[PDB]
């Protein structure tokens, strides 16, 4: 059976939940396979060539959105006590991690590095009124979403850079930088850093929290001619796992203070969450897409799209009850 | 039974070599599950507070030496590339991996830190006659040796400096520095690193060889009450096993530019030879040591101590086929 096969079976919904799960749980099974050496020493071979290599290197309405997501939009892993916290409580939690891990105090200057739709920005600036707080992203609707968001919350402690990070210039400096969940798409990290570390006095820390496998890293793309997977959910070669322990080897301009890892069974829970919260807002998500999108057919596409990334989503995270893909946090000070 | 009716049975020769390398294993057995966590994340806790915590803190003859070791009296693991490799062999190619992954050139200013018999300094002086190779040691008897060597083999190429390498100030900078099994006594770890740093210019390299763990840290000492090896090895609190990549969160001064473990099946070969090696030459070796020990008793107590280091190190390293104990190495570049 082809690609194309299994592709058209998926779009017209004739692949039940069961064998949908299974059949991602395999790809990510061979990704596994593909990852793990028998020896360290080889193990570490294929981990430095990796890190060799990286250091040569349409919007959804907010409608939609609101009704596959928590509250504040997070798009990226939160944080879950209890089986039965909300992905409602599990986002103000792992806000309430970040400012934890990151050190954060009344009074500081925040910069929050592709920031969405400003979720974490919102929760600092209404926490720490002395605190200014600025998000940057590359999306003109994202930027509106959170300036409309601060207005509503009488937070006047909120600005937002509308930039590619990549190409900003600036001289402003921030007390703390954040980075949530972007540099799994960021082409060039060295440069990154050493970018983030220019907005950066000696005072300031930068704290990085991005899906990672505990042991290796791998270019999110197919493993084989089998998988069908990795390239429906991101078409293009721009999604980066690294491992967790990858971002030690690009200390050339920032020092590590503080390592973390989060279990992938929270990450399992978010993408959870998200499927059953659009599966509930089924015909809602339908009748909100239609206008933009222009047919029923369009809008199934990419309500099949989102739905399958939440499926395998949870397959790769909760692969040995979330002790394979999880998600790592650094703090790290300026050189 | 006590830890001082096994130390009894030990000196008398009246525990087999059958019996002692499984006391020995359990041993180290132990240390393995006191290591090893369960999650990833509970590891990296484990080993941060480790890492955290490292951030706050008479001469035996040549001639018994000789009798002992490798034909250089290397002390630290060699490099066997097969079964009948003899430790002199092993010596050399240790040496030329050196040579090899601290990327050293004839012309190069070279430093050995914690040199010991010099086998690594006569190697680089002979291989690269126009490098200049200084050995720093803390022993008096050690600098004698080199310099006799270096004479013999008319070697003109070679210094020795004499010190403790944490109270050596100097404004000399060398072009290569290198670190073979030295740091696992240094106290202060950070601060050693920071020293090295400013004997380095732009251009310099720094290459670190250490016995390691791969997954965790610990102190060489005792595991519990049990233990009796630990401490008659090292009767002091000295010796730190650093985990294969905690040097990764030492870059403050020093940035990391590749990262490999050699298998501890070679370290496993090296302590067996060298045990087998005194076995062969035992009634040789008591007869060079009873002049300076006084006493028959005093020199059995030396060997016995020598030898189960011997015993031990097989057992430590050679844990499942040398995928738990074995040498880190790593190569670096000044900030
Ligand atoms: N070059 C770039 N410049 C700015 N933002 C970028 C970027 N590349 C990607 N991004 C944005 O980075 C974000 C990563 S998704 C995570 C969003 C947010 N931090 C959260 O936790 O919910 C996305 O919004 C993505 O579009
Ligand atoms: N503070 C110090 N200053 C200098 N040398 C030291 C030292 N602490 C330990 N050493 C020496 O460092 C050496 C580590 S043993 C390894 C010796 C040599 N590099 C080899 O590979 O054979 C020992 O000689 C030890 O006595
Ligand atoms: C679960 O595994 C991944 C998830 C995401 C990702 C890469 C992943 O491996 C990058 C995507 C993305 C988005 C929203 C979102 O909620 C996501 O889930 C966390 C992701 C929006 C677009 N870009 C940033
Ligand atoms: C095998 O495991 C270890 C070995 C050694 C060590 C710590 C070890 O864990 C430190 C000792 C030491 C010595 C000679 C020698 O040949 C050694 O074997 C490599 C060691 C001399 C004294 N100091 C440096």
């Amino acid at each position: 059976e082809s690609i194309g096969e299994i592709m058209g079976k998926l779009m017209q919904g004739e692949i039940g939940d069961e064998e949908l799960s299974k059949r991602i749980k395999e790809i990510f099974g061979k990704r596994l396979q593909w990852g793990y050496k028998p020896t360290h020493q080889q193990q570490l071979a294929f981990n430095l060539d990796f890190i060799k290599s990286l250091k040569e290197m349409y919007e959804l309405p907010s409608a939609f959105l609101e009704a596959a997501f928590g509250k504040t939009i997070k798009q990226s892993g939160c944080y879950f006590k209890d089986e039965t916290t909300t992905i409602d409580e599990a986002e103000e939690a792992s806000h309430e991690l970040y400012c934890e891990r990151a050190q954060i105090k009344d009074g500081q200057t925040v910069l929050d590095i592709g920031c969405g739709q400003g979720g974490l920005v919102l929760h600092i600036a209404q926490k720490y009124k002395n605190c200014h707080v600025t998000g940057l992203t590359n999306s003109k609707a994202q930027k509106n979403y959170i300036l409309m968001q601060a207005e509503k919350l009488q937070l006047s402690n909120v600005d937002v850079i509308l930039a590619d990070v990549t190409k900003h210039e600036s001289d402003k400096t921030y007390d703390r930088i954040l980075v949530i969940e972007t540099i799994e798409h960021m082409k060039n990290i060295q440069l990154f850093m050493k970018k983030l570390s220019t907005w950066m006095t000696e005072d300031s820390l930068l704290f990085v929290d991005h899906i990672c496998h505990k042991t290796f890293s791998h270019h999110f793309e197919a493993i084989d001619e089998d998988d069908w997977y990795s390239g429906f959910i991101f078409p293009k070669g721009c999604v980066t796992i690294l491992s967790a322990s990858a971002l030690l080897y690009f200390q050339d301009d920032v020092t590590i203070l503080d390592h973390w890892v989060v279990n992938g069974m929270h990450m399992a829970r978010s993408v959870d969450a998200w499927r059953k919260k659009l599966d509930k807002n089924m015909e809602l998500a339908r009748e909100i897409l239609l206008p933009g999108l222009g047919s029923k057919e369009a809008v199934n596409g990419v309500i099949t799209h989102i739905r399958t990334f939440c499926m395998g989503g949870y397959e790769q995270f909760s692969y040995n009850n979330g002790e394979e893909w999880m998600v790592a946090q650094m703090l790290f000070k300026k050189k």
